[PDB]
């Protein structure tokens, strides 16, 4: 059966750091980016929609509008990668990377993020 | 772009009573079932896998056994239709259904279960 | 030790419907009024303030405006119950009943409030 | 004068393994007495400490805090209700209630964040 696979399926992350989240799906001969569909989100809110070689935001939040990217390269290796740069309290949650690929699943990803008194302050008044 | 659409987004429905939750998705020919899937889920927990024109029941998360079935002869006129049989205060929740024809799309539906105080007291202690 | 006890720790209710949920304390003979502090809230809005031996909706949470008051007949006899009206679906919920006499405890009630489809979208919605 | 507990701080940030305490004021005018004092520590429902009229209480106290939870006594003097947790662990996160019972009554909510590094966060998944 078509199968994705998380090599990790728990990311431990300090706020303001970068983090890849891999989700890892079969790709036999070469790429046909024309079947691939791959949407990333976390609680409901979609990050990413990479529909026949194209994204639309149309559903991609303001939050992860300037901080949230597919890695392209890693596509015909079979790795559907999430890059989120400088991590936030508000990143923390149960992330799904869901994939059509002449197939289709999805898998759940757990990220935690760790955070300093400062940053955590911020967070709790001025709720991001 | 290939759209799943849901008529209701929303279903209450009576402890004990019987369910179909339904979400459309586009079939402008015969239908292929070889390359349909249909997932159904609630809260991270199977309740339907119809991949290659029939139903894996490998998967169920055991709350949903004989409880949960996919209409098939709706298919082919694209309704992806979740019949549950006597509803429980646990089926209440986020339903997603997630197909793939061709593209792919999910659309979740909310389901709140009214009951009786009777049936609430059991749910409660457990 | 000053214990307060609910005889029903669950309500189902009705949108639209009335609540009275009652806690217990013990009282000896007299209420001593000036020593009574009765403090009723659910997930930290307040909806009742007895102090100095009268109700405080100075602090009440405006959900429960005109809808929230303790039956203060009810106090002479060790019972603390709050009557709501007009149930919304946003008063489901765990209901605590703190109470300070010569002593202090608290308990939890669950409400749980049964809509039809049409508040209950509403409700979805906001 | 309502009677009005307050939190100099309603956050704090631990790392896995450590000790916290956890601090709520009341006013004490003149000498606290212990008779009239009541004080309940509990987190998301859970009982942590019961101190009624000058001892512990274990009427309502949930097991995980068996040998890990105490009030500072001599605090209490000072009109500081501090609640000391040993060997804070991630299921510490979340939020406290300090409850007091003194001629009038109130409480305040502080919320705990456990900071943990992936060996304990792992453990914590999967337990
Ligand atoms: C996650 O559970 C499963 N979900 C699905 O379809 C999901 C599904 C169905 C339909 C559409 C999408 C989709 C994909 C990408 C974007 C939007 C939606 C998705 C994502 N098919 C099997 C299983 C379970 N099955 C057996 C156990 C191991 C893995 C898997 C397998 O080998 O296929
Ligand atoms: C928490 O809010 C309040 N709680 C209460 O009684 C609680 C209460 C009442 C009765 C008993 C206990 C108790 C104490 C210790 C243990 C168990 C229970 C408790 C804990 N009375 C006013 C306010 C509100 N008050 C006015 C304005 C906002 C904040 C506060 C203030 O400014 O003083």
């Amino acid at each position: 059966a078509f199968t994705v696979t998380v090599p990790k399926d728990l990311y431990v992350v300090e706020y303001g750091s970068n983090m890849t989240i891999e989700c890892k799906f079969p790709v036999e001969k070469q790429l046909d980016l024309a079947a691939l569909i791959v949407y990333w989100e976390m609680e409901d809110k979609n990050i990413i929609q990479f529909v026949h070689g194209e994204e639309d935001l149309k559903t991609q939040h303001s939050s992860y509008r300037q901080r949230a990217r597919l890695l392209k390269d890693q596509l015909s290796l079979g790795n559907a990668a999430l890059q989120i740069t400088d991590v936030k309290l508000q990143d923390a949650g149960v992330y799904r990377c869901m994939i059509s690929y002449g197939g289709a699943d999805y898998k759940r990803i757990t990220v935690k993020v760790n955070a300093p008194y400062a940053a955590a302050l911020e967070h709790h008044h001025h709720h991001h």
